[PDB]
């Protein structure tokens, strides 16, 4: 259908693991384009407003720890389809409940660290990109 | 056996050909580390900049047309002997010398449009890291 943009992060699980590269290439061999990335250390005030919207929920603490933890690298993809697109090769959130062959299945150890994140909608999308993002950041492709 | 850092960049023919991820994954397979990344679209002063020294050359303005004419990423890889490793992985400047299995022989359709960059001695990738990256850019791994 339409191009949409969505923000990739490789947590810091699969960062230290150095599976930055096979993830990526998972991405792209999906017809996604890296138009923006950035490697970062999330702050404790980076992730707490990140996540803002779980400020209230019993996990929040455990997931800004865990997002914290080291560095990640955050990205934007851009093709068609791209938060659903994304979303089918990362897998289920779980990875027990994900399917063979995607990201969380391969490279996730547990709920806290489940490789990466995919932003969840187009409107999250836009949001999540925005925070991490400049517009003048994301780069169009010429050439 | 001494842990060095050197520069990698992703030149514009790899990025628009969507090999990131794959280029990446070979430094990983390496057994170096990612440790800064970032996506930029070069403007012609940045590009001069860092290739200063080929300024009097005649192909000083091809060199700069091309690696401003898209979007590239720009990373520190880190590890034993790094700069040297990085340079084998790499294969030879020229993609028809380059030995099989490396980024050159893979992604590189000539001379001049050849995937990839890295830094050729420690005293240049000592400047060309510091040309593209703060020290507090480079994120060391934490876990």
């Amino acid at each position: 259908m339409a191009i949409e943009r969505t923000l990739s992060i490789v947590k810091p699980d699969a960062v230290s693991k150095n599976h930055i590269g096979e993830i990526f290439a998972r991405f792209e061999k999906a017809g996604l384009k890296i138009v923006a990335t950035k490697m970062k250390h999330l702050s404790q005030a980076d992730a707490e407003g990140f996540y803002a919207e779980h400020k209230e929920r019993g996990f929040f603490g455990d997931l800004v720890a865990f997002m914290t933890s080291g560095p990640v690298v955050v990205s934007v993809l851009e093709g068609e389809n791209a938060v659903l697109a994304h979303r089918e090769i990362l897998g289920a959130t779980n990875p027990k409940e994900a399917a063979p062959g995607t990201i969380r299945a391969d490279f996730a150890v547990s709920i806290d660290e489940n490789a990466a994140h995919g932003s969840d909608s187009v409107a999250s999308a836009e949001r999540e990109i925005a925070y991490f993002f400049a517009d003048n950041e994301i780069c169009p492709r010429t050439r």
